[PDB]
């Protein structure tokens, strides 16, 4: 019997995350906001209780968890070899990054990290997560909150969607600010390495860290809609598309809104965030407008729309350059 408790964003009830605290305790699955995305949680020391989270996503065990912090401190209790990346971690967190790190801690079990010898750890920029993992004590282990290969959820609607009746604990505190997934940045090897764009820009990484490695699985291609998906990153195509694909919803630009029927807006290249916030919200909506198809227009690979293009590259069922 799901209960959905809605809280405050900036001062959430503590009641109510007392509630979750006892609920992580008793080695359950509770679902929480993050600025990023939601995340589906348990107490990462507790190996029984992280294998659920996996069973509920029906997520393979080679996929690793994330591990969510509240302090420094908890960082030493974790992770060793990061004391040199103290001052970079320290201008981004708590915030949208997530660095993989080796793994000390022998309290957090292997099906965390999925038996590697490292550790993805973030320090969420968000009130909510904060107060529960402080009030809990321990570290959240925390995928996103979906089905694996769905889209992220980014409110409680798109949670209800995949998790209605199959946790006890959903915290409901609106929509998430950036609508993506945390930036990973890889800091175990000699030169850093990005594993996923995030709200955390690849030009502010380069400009920090000028040897940054760009993976070509990064750059090339989960979050993935019920009806197929046609990703068009050369627009001048779009007509040829449209017509390839009679039967179909197009999600586009607000500037672009104009230029076609069946049409659901995403956002506006003025203001590219709102694409961010907004793009798995759209995935949702479309793939329930009863069309064959999905179409999306491509977006420059550049600022946060590199991670929107990242996400849809890994979504597409055809890519149209
Ligand atoms: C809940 C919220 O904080 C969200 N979490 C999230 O997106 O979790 P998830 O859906 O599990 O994505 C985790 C990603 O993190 C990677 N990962 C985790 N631990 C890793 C490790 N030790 N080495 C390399 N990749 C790792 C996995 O391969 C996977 O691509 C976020 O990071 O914004
Ligand atoms: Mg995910």
């Amino acid at each position: 019997s799901t209960r959905v408790l809605k809280v405050d964003p900036l001062f959430p009830d503590e009641k109510v995350l007392k509630e979750a605290a006892e609920l992580l305790r008793n080695g359950e699955v509770i679902i929480f906001p993050t600025e990023t995305v939601y995340g589906i949680g348990a107490d990462a020391y507790n190996e029984e209780a992280c294998k659920k989270i996996f069973k509920l996503k029906e997520r393979p065990a080679d996929n690793p968890l994330i591990v969510h912090i509240h302090s420094f401190k908890q960082l030493e209790e974790i992770a060793e070899g990061y004391e040199p990346h103290l001052d970079f971690l320290k201008k981004f967190w708590p915030g949208p990054l997530t660095v993989i790190f080796r793994k000390k801690s022998e309290k957090i079990p292997p099906v965390v990290t999925a038996d590697l010898p490292t550790v993805a750890v973030r320090m969420p920029a968000h009130p909510v997560a904060l107060k529960l993992i402080e009030l809990f004590g321990h570290p959240i282990a925390a995928p996103s909150a979906n089905i694996s290969g769905r889209p992220s959820a980014t409110n409680v609607k798109h949670v209800i969607e995949d998790f209605m009746g199959k946790v006890k604990l959903i915290i409901d505190a609106g929509d998430t600010p950036f609508g993506l997934e945390s930036t990973i940045v890889d800091l175990t090897k000699e030169k850093p390495v990005l594993l996923r764009p995030g709200p955390v820009e690849v030009e502010r990484l380069k400009e920090l860290f000028p040897e940054l490695v760009v993976p070509d699985f990064v750059r090339k291609g989960h979050y993935a809609p019920l009806k197929p998906l046609i990703l068009v990153e050369d627009l001048t195509k779009m007509e040829e598309v449209l017509k390839k694909y009679p039967d179909h919803v197009v999600i586009c630009v607000e500037e672009r809104k104009e230029l076609y029927d069946d049409r659901i807006v995403v956002g506006s290249l003025k203001n590219p965030y709102s694409i961010a916030q907004n793009i798995f919200s759209a995935l949702r909506e479309a793939e329930k407008m009863g069309k064959e198809y999905i179409i999306v227009e491509g977006f420059e690979e550049r600022g946060i729309l590199f991670a929107v293009m990242n996400r849809l590259r890994k979504a597409a069922t055809e890519i149209v350059r």
